[PDB]
């Protein structure tokens, strides 16, 4: 007979050394077998015939939790995707050269050390209040765990009075986590 | 190739809700498989290629821990016997009747509520400083968890001035535990 097995939470992001509670349940009344399989340490906190609640702990990297139940010789299962993350904590802006001749080129560069996963980190390069460029990571250019975005522009007369800045956004929403923002201190360019 | 697997401690007695650390080791250099199997909650505290140290917890009744390692497709293993215990905490002595005619019979009775395992509990019936009787439990007469020892004697003139008492001894030495003693308050008989 067709039965279901569910895991709450289906996905969740947690920081290094973090932990989480998982409720592994099924529609089967008397499961012959039932459990949450994981490579991490786990404590069955509580169970009933139709569910088991565990506390899984000390998560260091992405990992999958396998929740399963056997009903009349038939096994069903469902996984929970746990992701690790460290939010942008420092965002540095650099203008190269700091002194530029009007109408000539310069390089804006943004760097965010220690942030993961990087394939969910996007950096924005602003000028005053206009977005000049932005890029998501995760293809290799400083990828799983350390990123940088550099853009070239030409110095304009108005850059004598508008700030350049960068914004890091770690969107963990599709990984069961939230959205983290960190702005850099603004930097003005010296033009002549 | 012949290898060994050892568990420390080979046996241990612990109280209800207690816990213990187990060091599961082998002589095999690179075990393909290795672990401590148990029905209790367990935390791998630390490991090396030749050992795993776990903290097993919340022990409620006797239980066996299965320590195993696989070396080149061959499995070896060794168990650790965990016993639960609650030491004698109260020992009551009763003389029936309290007033006895010299040369006539009376019943000494000792009772120790809540003590386990009972097959390692021995009660002693003393008169002054002489052991009158003693019995080990574990055959059914109030057995796994609640015991009583009753003995009959004839009232003697000297019982007018010597105390009757009982001593409970829980010897857990063959179960990896220690030895617990609890005496009862002394009771004198009234003879006429
Ligand atoms: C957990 O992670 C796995 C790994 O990607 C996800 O599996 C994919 O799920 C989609 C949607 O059903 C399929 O199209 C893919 O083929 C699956 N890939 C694999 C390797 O199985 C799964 O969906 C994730 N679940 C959640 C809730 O995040
Ligand atoms: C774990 O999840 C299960 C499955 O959804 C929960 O079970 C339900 O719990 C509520 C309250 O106990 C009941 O109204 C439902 O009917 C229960 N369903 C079943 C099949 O028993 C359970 O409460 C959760 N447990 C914990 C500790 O979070
Ligand atoms: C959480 O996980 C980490 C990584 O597995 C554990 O760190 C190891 O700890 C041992 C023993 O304390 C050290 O000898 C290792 O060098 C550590 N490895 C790494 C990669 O850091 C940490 O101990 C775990 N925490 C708990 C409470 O089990
Ligand atoms: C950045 O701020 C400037 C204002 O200092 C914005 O300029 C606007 O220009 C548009 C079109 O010329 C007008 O609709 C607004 O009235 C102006 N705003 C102000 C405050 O003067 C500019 O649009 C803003 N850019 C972005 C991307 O928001
Ligand atoms: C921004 O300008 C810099 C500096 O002129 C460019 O860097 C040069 O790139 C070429 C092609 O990759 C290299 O061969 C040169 O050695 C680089 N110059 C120096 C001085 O190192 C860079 O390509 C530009 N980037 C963008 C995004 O416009
Ligand atoms: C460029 O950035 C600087 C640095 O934040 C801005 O200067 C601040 O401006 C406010 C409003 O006038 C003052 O109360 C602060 O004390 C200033 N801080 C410093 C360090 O000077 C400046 O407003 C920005 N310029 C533009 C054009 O947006
Ligand atoms: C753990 O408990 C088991 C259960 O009795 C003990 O197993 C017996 O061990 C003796 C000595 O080798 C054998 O003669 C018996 O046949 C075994 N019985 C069974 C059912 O296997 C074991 O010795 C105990 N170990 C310790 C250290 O207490
Ligand atoms: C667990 O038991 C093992 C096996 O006896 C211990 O390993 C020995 O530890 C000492 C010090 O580390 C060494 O001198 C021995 O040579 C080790 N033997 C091997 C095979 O490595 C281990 O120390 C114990 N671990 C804990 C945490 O108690
Ligand atoms: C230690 O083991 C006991 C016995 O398995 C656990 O007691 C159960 O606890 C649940 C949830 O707290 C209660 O709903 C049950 O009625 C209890 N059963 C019995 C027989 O007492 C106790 O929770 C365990 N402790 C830990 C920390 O897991
Ligand atoms: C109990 O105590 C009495 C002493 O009050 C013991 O009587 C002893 O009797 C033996 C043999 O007649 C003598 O060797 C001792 O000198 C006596 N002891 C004393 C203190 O007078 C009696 O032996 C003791 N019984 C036990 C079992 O120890
Ligand atoms: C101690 O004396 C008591 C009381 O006389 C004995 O109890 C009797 O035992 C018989 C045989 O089992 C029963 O049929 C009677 O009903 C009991 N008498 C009463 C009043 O209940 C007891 O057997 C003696 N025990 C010992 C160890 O000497
Ligand atoms: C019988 O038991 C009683 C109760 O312990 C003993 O009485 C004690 O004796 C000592 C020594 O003389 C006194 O310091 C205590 O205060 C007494 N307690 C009580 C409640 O009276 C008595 O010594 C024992 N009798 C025999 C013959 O051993």
């Amino acid at each position: 007979k067709v039965f279901e097995v569910h895991v709450r939470p289906k996905k969740l992001a947690v920081e290094p050394k973090g932990s989480l509670e998982v409720n592994c349940s099924t529609t089967c009344n008397q499961p012959e077998v039932g459990g949450l399989e994981t490579s991490l340490n786990k404590i069955l906190l509580d169970e009933q015939a139709q569910w088991k609640h565990y506390l899984v702990s000390n998560i260091s990297h992405d990992t999958v939790l396998q929740c399963h139940f056997t009903c009349s010789g038939k096994q069903e299962s469902m996984n929970s995707n746990v992701s690790v993350y460290q939010p942008p904590r420092q965002v540095i802006l650099t203008l190269q050269p700091t002194l530029v001749a009007v109408g000539k080129s310069f390089t804006i560069e943004c760097r965010v050390p220690t942030v993961e996963p990087l394939d969910s980190l996007t950096l924005f390069l602003f000028r005053g209040n206009e977005t000049l460029h932005y890029e998501t990571f995760g293809k290799a250019a400083p990828a799983p765990q350390e990123a940088t975005a550099t853009f070239n522009s030409t110095a304009d007369r108005e850059d004598g009075h508008r700030n350049f800045s960068c914004l890091a956004v770690l969107d963990l929403m599709s990984r069961g986590g939230n959205i983290f923002h960190k702005h850099s201190a603004p930097k003005m360019l010296e033009i002549y």
